């Protein structure tokens, strides 16, 4: 005959959500070029145009260097594989410098400070091939089984 | 005339980045001085600072506040657990032990106690203000 | 009697313009010294006061380290030799972070994210000898019979 009240928290990140309002810079003048990027995920400068002035990006592959990470947004994105992807020939949201969220492949915390080491996927990995100018900025946290690690990006 | 600065205190309106959402873990941290963060919460997202101590990577300079952190002394000082402020880019004046001014553009190297001694450059200004010999100094953030 | 219409294009850019609005730092406290500044031309440093907080700078010269790039201004530029030159003894609106396009003189469009080579005179040069932290940002055009080339400058 006792009432009952109950408490919850809301969790803190999703993948390729910005983690703050600090100094952050967002390349938007890029097109998607062959094939499709995730949300959350390191991509690569494949060409930049002279004149026209449009570059061109995809996921990221073996030995290329990263430029960028792709941001959540409500209306560029389309919805595929249960998620926020870009499709192909179409404008994309890169973030070159700022704190961001990001899909990690890693099992324990990281350092703060420590360099950012890249999948071959463009995900974080603690012991990944591909070695980045990146630091981490603190953050470990995980939404419904999936994990995900601030990263702290500067420009090229 | 006037004073031409003081330590602690921001030198230009240029790109500057300042974190406030920083606490002082233990000790006292002096106006002006380089910090430290002992340890980054990860959910929480709290950074605890310290003074700079011997063979660690600086983090920030610490600046004023008049409402922040008030004391009876002459200079402002931050008391333990109390939140700070701290500025990760820009320039900043800054504490210094060394008597003659560098070269512009070097590389500045930072002592034990979070001074000055003869990676964040000079910017040019060497000015004297009470004997505390104020630097002006170039932060980036790596 | 058959009716006719025609078409004409404007040029992309001019000498010492900035190129987007992307995050940029000018610096407005310099003043010339020794001679005469060319617009999209690089400058160098030969004394920051210590107290009074002035910045003299003049032309790049063998040997030495440039700071950055002078910019247009319709109000602080004089016109001379049909052209926009900084005179000495003037302030100078100079330019130490963003994209910005730059007088060139090769002959072969650069690569994106490699290392820019000046020349002696603070032109852009496909083999200076003078190294500079700055990168190629894609931009490559012609002015009437003047090279161009989109240079990003990052903070000294």
């Amino acid at each position: 005959q006792i009432n009952a009240s109950y408490q919850r928290d809301m969790a803190i990140a999703l993948p390729g959500m910005v983690a703050d309002t600090s100094k952050y810079n967002i390349d938007g003048a890029c097109v998607v070029n062959e094939g499709d990027v995730l949300v959350g995920a390191a991509v690569q400068v494949v060409q930049a145009q002279a004149v026209d002035g449009h570059k061109l990006v995809k996921a990221l592959t073996t030995g290329t260097t990263p430029y960028g990470v792709a941001i959540r947004s409500h209306w560029q994105t389309v919805n595929a594989q249960n998620q926020m992807i870009y499709e192909d020939g179409g404008a994309i949201n890169v973030m070159t410098s700022g704190r961001v969220w990001m899909l990690s492949k890693s099992t324990e915390a990281p350092t703060f400070g420590s360099a950012v080491k890249l999948d071959v996927d463009g995900q974080e990995k603690s012991d990944g091939t591909i070695e980045t100018t990146w630091t981490y900025a603190g953050g470990w946290t995980k939404y419904k089984d999936i994990q995900l690690v601030e990263v702290q990006l500067h420009q090229l």
